[PDB]
């Protein structure tokens, strides 16, 4: 049998203890009683999607009892952990071999002496995570939390002590560039070290052979040399006899196998063989466009977090190329691995499937002005490029992101590391993101030096999200370009949250419809497509991903992703299929908007409704009647649709293709006379006025509010709360943000109305459950400004319930009696007489009241 | 305002401890470091859904500090208490005022004299749960849990003192039974006490309306009596003819409305006014069918759990009218709710909607002879009588449900119940249910009272399930009239469990797949629909209910549901919708099955694929041709669809209707250098040879197993498990049904392979990856066994994994080294080098092996 085993996983059958005792590194402690845990692992997997604020930054320890096959006696033992957040301290049989800061790149560890081979070891980690390494290990702050534990694999390697020198970086066996490539003959100049950790000498034949895809030969290139015993002998070969070379494309994504077998000259005996794919191709850029081979190309993608849905970020590894997959069918060719690198399962995913890929590390949001901290960012900076290399899907190498402060360490250390870069990786470009808040540094500051550094700029717009409207983001992409004004620029980040809950027929800026993030995805865009100079632009984000703090729609959730936390595919998601993919495609836009209950009436509800397509021209039948044929214009046909009550089957055609959506409408009288709703329940979303919330767990769906007409509901007086003053956002944003305890329905406690002193319904007679949703909104710091919260001298909110002249709830006091941003239902059980129907009072007594919903009940 | 409120929630902001304290009743505690819970509250939610076999019985505590509002001062105030999984023990102001028996029931605890109209109060409720308390209480045992908790809402209520007595079974306040009913002319009879609780004399009317839909006075009656304060005074009046009423059917569900009120007849004051819906309709039964209103009606349903995924039995109060609509548009008219009576709004939907309900308490398995034990059913039969008396939808009453001796103190219970369910209401009809073991109790006591005693006689059939199959399930309904004699039968349960993630072509008994739960039913419904003396049948169950201990596919879980355990509709939800439902529709078989990956190498896959429908004829349409127009036979046309590789759309049509499906299909050769499986990954679920199976987390889809052929894969040696002795799944069923603890993929670790010691896998060259998927999958008991097992005579399994030689798992102990019945993962990389392929040995120095799972990823 020629072939050999090379490694053995080890993530199995772990003990961990969240404490902090120099002990546990002991053979001879006692770890019974500790939890036993399987890998990979993280500590906060479940502390940041919780209801409480803030997540445990701290020190645990990971032991396991580690056997060493015997296969592996007489040979160089190592272990290689592909990721470990922030500090490790790697413990063997008590004596601390290795530690290692960086929580996104690999690390190895050599045990060969240490270690009983045969018998049985005892391996302990100690595994930091504390705010407090911030002062001398980036990340520093930023928009992504990180989950401690060991969350990438762990695995047991060993080789022949005839070896390839791979320390201290972990760097590939043998890295491998290409210098000159084009449409005629290639060029490859491969680097490599072998050292003999032999007694004697040995002399090698060191065979260099480049197969096909097929993998029939191409090339050979035998070497011979003497490794005395402890030499560390550097090799520096070129090959470039190739011709006629198939070459590696996002769209054709061939690649090549360089084998590399280093043989004992007089013997035979084969010590290595590394095999590693590579690609041929060849680029560069300037404001007239990216180029690749020759040919234009415009980058076109996202960037992608390695975390999943209450999994933390220890993902199945699978996870790397199932995430990467979604990228190439939606239609991309570009990856942006942020704000960190990635496992090599996402590089190698995307050189098999086609996708150019953008690679940083972690210096973001700010430097620190410190002898150590500019050490470590070039360390790992040494370890993603050198770990990540013959990788031909990768183009770019970033490692700033979103600076606020340009100072004088700062622009040091960013030039140093672009020396750095082209040293390493002569053959691939650079690049850097700020963000683009303009009244902020680096575009406050004295000078401009920064933006005439990396060979790319990219910028992080946000315009009509967190400030800004539809008419500063082609201002906010020009003036940029007044700053990078030497180097071509890319859009970095964009995109706007959106929850598969909340929808409307009149999306505005943050209300989280996938409807508003339709538009502004169809917005940014055109802008981006129209203008080459920006050689690519990124959606922010693929994924859904937890971060905790954040609050909002989804509360620790950021929500700019095309897919949910578990990988479902949202409809933004269609839309850039439908603008990006070549693989023809139609889709009718609303498939998370499957039932709809709205006030009507006409017999007719007529609404857009707008199908996403590839080809030239779109069909839409409504119910059997076609609606006419439309052209797709900017992916998108929008058709006026003529929905009734009850079942209404849309069916898009086009060309071979189709997508069907059924939509269950029910049409809702004004009068409370014309429907057999009260009997069901009547959801009504107070302070929320153009926006329809579902439930999916009962499948209720929250009907906007309305003023009280004569025979209908409604409030009386009071308005619904949208104040922002000193923002994009005053008297758009409806409701506040804050996570709300005690109830997953956020969309619906953080929508009320303010002020409000009466609400009427004209219900006919009979016995009603109504149900009422309050919570206070405000965090007592925000209650000190008092008119902005309608509050009391001193910060309270104490008013009444009474119920058609009955006082129900004698002395509502949300914060003090149920706690701030807390949900708070209350039921009652009314026997409407006469016609009188449901007159609410809530008679304020401190400040002014609040509700954020109502529910009503016709039980007989 | 003639308007009144009588009830107010207080199911907000509880504090609960899961210590028994007696001290915890007093007011003066400090309840300050308690946990915050918002009724509905269980304490098993997670309990039963864990690894931990059982769950938590025992003693918790609630505290609440009960505000009581001024509107209600000097009137009589109640608390409502709808429902308290098992003992409850109330305490108002430290003093003990109820303690009930009874999980499933709601009761009533007044506190007029000792609670303070102003102040705070403190309410303190002692909840319990121990199995120690099924010696005097059913249900004693039972394929269900009891969630401890207080897992209904609680009110506290407020009426005037002169009052309907309601106490002590918390009755509903006018009882309401209609003695002759016809077309032409109805009867009307209530029943009710009256009570003064002032210091006064009063003189009342009574008040008696009967009003239509419309709330037309189509009746009314008034009565003169005088009430000296204290004493119990009765009412009986009858209403004269009614005249051509409008009846209610599952149909035409009309629901009249009597209004009662009790005025003061020297100042008019209105002291109560009680509003009752009820519905008119007439029924019986014998051999030949159940009549209704006059016509021959089958009965045909489902039974309904109350718990819901992740939540327990503490649902929201809408979870329950949310299941009967889903119920009624499945076509059913009938729902048994079992196996205890459910929340006051099942049957407020179910006699609104228009099903009929058979509804039992929970005397489940075994009577016991105590005299305590007899006592409290009698008073659990009292209580769901009176509390749901009115409701137009029930029809049955029962009390038992298989028991498993019926020993003489069994016998004296069965007649005691009937004896009281004709006394306390003799309008209805009564029923019990039997298990379908023949071979014993009771079908082998030398008597047959058991079988003569309540009106209809319900059996459990699970023929082709947990015994039996095809040949046996006609001769069981046959053999239950040699036993059901006297009284007619009922079909009250039969099911098969199905998981949505197993699929089979070749569907057998108990692989879980929804196609042989397909099957399954159609050959019980066909028996049915041809079996007139089965006045009805009803499935078992309308939901996945969450029960700890039962294991198999998805642990936990009773999986013989129509929906999921979050209401998603199974495929043979529509099934049910073909053979029942009235309202025309279509359906392609399979909507749970849209990724397929499949051994083949023509260009074209032959699968049968069915199409559910209400019509005379289906057309299918796959990928634009047309395969016919097929009659629909008994519910459903299967058609021979020919898969090509990639995406598939098959149009079924029937005159207007249509339903649309698309599937993917990955055609997968049996020479590996074929395709690119091996980039992701080859899954091969080893042990199953006719099931795939969808991890739905990486949507990948391990193959069944084939033995080997050369230039593809399969095993060498040993066989599949599926050793069952001495039961009908002999050969039948493969794997074990145990829950396999550290993963969630128990269908591909409960199949394995057993003594295999070689296994072949023709690979081009490479690296590869390759998973190794374990567990010891029978316990220490189930090792005793040392043939069946394959185990060394003191038990032991030890092997190593070996791989092209070389030897890499040194001697594996599964339920010594990581416990039995857990999940291990083991991964080499090895390097296929020259043409050798993959050999892998496992080497047994103890017993046989087993294997699980095989990943096999070529990573460079
Ligand atoms: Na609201
Ligand atoms: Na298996």
């Amino acid at each position: 049998f020629q072939s050999n085993a090379s490694e053995i996983s080890i993530t199995d059958s772990w003990k961990y203890k969240a404490e902090n005792d120099e002990r546990f590194s002991s053979m001879d402690w006692n770890d019974s009683d500790w939890v036993t845990v399987d890998l990979p692992h993280t500590w906060n997997a479940g502390d940041v999607i919780d209801e409480q604020r803030g997540y445990r930054r701290g020190i645990s320890w990971y032991r396991k009892k580690l056997f060493i096959p015997s296969e592996a006696r007489d040979k160089k033992i190592t272990l290689r952990f592909d990721g470990v957040a922030s500090k490790a301290d790697v413990y063997l049989n008590g004596k601390l071999l290795k530690t290692h800061l960086g929580a996104y790149t690999a690390f190895g560890v050599d045990i060969t002496d240490i270690c009983e081979v045969g018998k049985e070891n005892l391996l302990a980690v100690k595994v930091d995570n504390s705010s407090s390494l911030g002062e001398i290990l980036p990340p520093v702050s930023g928009d992504f939390s990180i989950f401690g534990g060991i969350y990438r694999r762990v695995f047991l390697q060993w080789t022949e002590k005839v070896h390839f020198v791979t320390e201290p970086y972990a760097a590939v066996p043998v890295r491998i560039q290409t210098p000159e490539v084009s449409v005629s003959e290639a060029s490859m100049q491969i680097v490599a070290f072998l050292k003999n950790d032999f007694t004697d000498t040995k002399h090698v034949h060191v065979n260099v052979f480049l197969c096909d895809e097929m993998n029939r030969i191409v090339k050979e290139k035998q070497l011979k040399l003497k490794l005395i015993p402890g030499r560390k002998y550097p090799i520096s070969t070129s090959v470039g006899r190739i011709e006629n070379p198939h070459l590696w494309s996002p769209e054709l994504p061939y690649l090549y196998t360089v084998k590399v077998q280093v043989c004992d000259a007089k013997n035979g005996e084969m010590y290595q063989e590394v095999i590693s794919p590579v690609g041929f191709r060849w680029f560069s850029v300037d404001k007239t466009g990216f180029y690749l081979n020759g040919k234009y190309l415009k980058l076109r993608g996202a960037a992608r977090h390695q975390d999943y849905a209450g999994l933390g970020t220890a993902i199945p590894v699978e996870m790397n190329r199932r995430d990467m997959r979604l990228l190439k069918e939606m239609g991309a060719n570009f990856v942006r691995i942020s704000h960190y690198p990635q496992d090599p399962e996402i590089y190698r995913a995307c050189d098999e499937l086609g996708l150019i890929v953008w690679s940083e590390i972690c210096v973001v949001n700010e430097v620190r002005k410190n002898t150590a901290f500019a050490h470590n960012c070039k360390e790992m900076l040494k370890e993603m490029i050198l770990q990540n290399y013959n990788h031909p899907s990768v183009v770019l190498w970033g490692a700033m992101n979103e600076l606020w402060d340009y100072h004088k360490q700062a622009i040091a250390l960013a030039r140093e590391l672009e020396a750095l870069k082209k040293e390493l990786d002569p053959y691939r470009l650079s690049c850097v993101a700020f963000h683009a808040f303009t009244w902020e540094k680096p575009y406050t500051q004295s000078s401009k030096e920064m933006f005439s550094i990396s060979d790319v700029n990219g910028v992080n717009v946000y315009e009509s999200w967190y400030q800004g409207d539809s008419a500063t983001i082609a201002p906010m992409f020009d003036k940029f370009c007044s700053y990078s004004t030497a180097k071509p620029r890319f859009l970095s980040e964009f995109g706007a949250g959106s929850d598969e809950r909340i929808h409307s027929y009149t999306p505005r800026t943050f209300d989280f419809t996938p409807e508003f993030q339709l538009d502004f995805n169809r917005r940014y865009i055109n802008e981006m497509e129209k203008r080459p100079d920006y050689i690519g632009y990124s959606i922010w984000n693929l994924v859904d991903f937890q971060v905790d703090g954040r609050g909002d729609s989804k509360p620790n959730l950021n929500q700019k992703g095309m897919l949910t936390e578990d990988r479902r595919k949202k409809e933004i998601y269609y839309y850039c299929q439908a603008r990006w993919s070549d693989i023809p495609m139609i889709h009718i836009a609303g498939a998370d908007w499957t039932k709809r209950v709205e006030i009507c009436d006409d017999s007719i509800n007529v609404r857009k409704i707008s199908v996403f397509s590839n080809q030239k021209t779109v069909e839409l039948i409504h119910n059997g009647k076609s609606l006419g044929v439309r052209e797709v214009v900017n992916g998108e046909a929008v058709f006026a649709v003529p929905f009734i009550n009850g079942e209404n089957l849309l069916d898009a055609r086009s060309g071979a293709l189709s997508d069907r959506l059924k939509i269950q409408m029910k049409l809702l009288s004004s009068r409370l006379t014309d429907s057999d709703v009260l009997l069901d329940g009547l959801c009504i979303n107070l302070g929320q006025e153009h926006c329809y919330f579902i439930d999916p767990q009962l499948q209720e769906i929250w009907i906007p509010d309305k003023p009280y007409t004569k025979g209908s509901w409604g409030y009386m007086d009071g308005k619904p709360f949208n104040s922002w003053p000193g923002s994009s956002h005053d008297g758009v944003r409806y409701g506040v943000g804050a996570d709300i305890k005690n109830t997953f329905l956020e969309p619906l406690f953080q929508t009320f109305l303010i002020g409000t002193t009466c609400y009427r319904l004209d219900v006919p007679d009979g016995v009603y459950e109504i149900g009422f949703y309050f919570t206070e909104p405000f965090s007592k710091d925000e209650r000190k400004n008092i008119v902005r919260t309608g509050v009391s001298a001193e910060g309270q909110r104490v008013f009444d319930v009474s119920v058609n002249g009955e006082k129900l709830i004698d002395s509502l006091n949300l914060a003090d009696s149920y706690g701030e941003q807390t949900a708070v239902v209350k039921t009652l059980v009314v026997n409407v007489r006469n016609h009188e129907g449901l007159e609410i009072l809530l008679s304020p007594q401190k400040g002014q009241g609040v509700i954020s919903g109502l529910k009503v009940k016709k039980i007989r």
